[PDB]
């Protein structure tokens, strides 16, 4: 039981000072902006390596919050979107699981299984009825969530 405000606490937010009560308007121009002045605009030839280090840093950073100025909730829907469309690309290349072999927890109903490498995944009773494609967070594997009705004898 804790207070429900969610508020930001990231470098993105940080990056363009843009309250988390600001919209995608103000932002916009406030970007090209902010952004402009975040650039280097120094005159000192004296950097060895970093130069690059900031160079690829300032790029990936001043586009972090262009996005995700916010929290997740702000634009992750983009996020995922790349990613549904690059999973379906690879299909059915590990193997098919079955959701007998998923271990059901009676606690919070879900399943959750275990890859043959280190990393694992989880899903919920309620997930894995609304999704399929499941993927390994360790091994460039995927696997297909199958529900098959086996045991029948009235609860
Ligand atoms: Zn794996």
């Amino acid at each position: 039981m804790m207070a429900v405000e969610q508020m930001p606490k990231k470098d993105w937010y940080s990056i363009l000072g843009a309250d988390p009560s600001a919209n995608i308007s103000d932002l916009k121009q406030k970007y090209q902006k902010l952004i402009l002045m975040y650039h280097p605009d120094k005159q000192s030839t004296d950097v060895p390596a970093g130069t690059v280090e900031e160079c690829v840093q300032k790029f990936i950073e001043i586009d972090q919050a262009w996005k995700i100025l916010g929290n997740e909730e702000t634009k992750r829907e983009y996020d995922l979107q790349r990613c549904e469309d690059d999973l379906r690309n690879v299909g059915p290349v590990d193997a098919q699981v079955y959701l007998e072999e998923m271990s059901w927890n009676e606690g919070d109903h879900s399943f959750y299984l275990s890859c043959r490498c280190g990393g694992k995944y989880s899903v919920s009773k309620d997930e894995a009825e609304e999704v399929s494609l499941i993927s390994c967070d360790t091994c460039s594997l995927i696997i297909e969530l199958l529900h098959y009705n086996h045991h029948h004898h009235h609860h």
